[PDB]
């Protein structure tokens, strides 16, 4: 198992513009077009972002290429980031794959507020840290998919995902 791997399970993949679970503008797998209510300014965003008239729809192809290019900046993004880099830097590959997966979810913004769980991170305090992750809007809103990524956090290992 990989990043890849873990997010193309949890984002799926779907080559037709569609809403998330919070009912913005998607495609491909889980790349998030505009927060506008405008199918038509999604459109646009498309376009924009492949370079071509795509008109709502691409190829599997290009696709994996968004793809590539948003697991890259969200690594980078934690990189840079005054708050995650630490944290980042004191967990073992798995769990690096967990944070990720927050981050592109989310945005590192988002995942930076998460203050607390982030300091029991860092200390290897597990099980408090995948209580407290759960006690959130995250949490109640996507369960299956927190749940998963908890779990890595929790234990280490890829057993959520099989």
């Amino acid at each position: 198992m990989n990043i890849f791997e873990m997010l193309r399970i949890d984002e799926g993949l779907r080559l037709k513009i569609y809403k998330d679970t919070e009912g913005y503008y998607t495609i491909g797998i889980g790349h998030l077009l505009t927060k506008s209510p405008s199918l038509n300014a999604a459109k646009s965003e498309l376009d924009k972002a492949i370079g071509r008239n795509c008109n709502g729809v691409i190829t599997k192809d290009e696709a994996e290429k968004l793809f590539n290019q948003d697991v890259d900046a969200a690594v980078r993004g934690i990189l840079r980031n005054a708050k995650l880099k630490p944290v980042y830097d004191s967990l073992d590959a798995v769990r690096r794959c967990a944070l990720i997966n927050m981050v592109f979810q989310m945005g590192e913004t988002g995942v930076a507020g998460f203050t607390n769980s982030l300091r029991m991170l860092q200390q290897d305090r597990w099980d408090e840290a995948a209580v407290n992750l759960a006690k959130s809007r995250w949490y109640n809103q996507t369960p299956n998919r927190a749940k998963r990524v908890i779990t890595t956090f929790r234990t280490g290992t890829w057993d959520a995902y099989k």
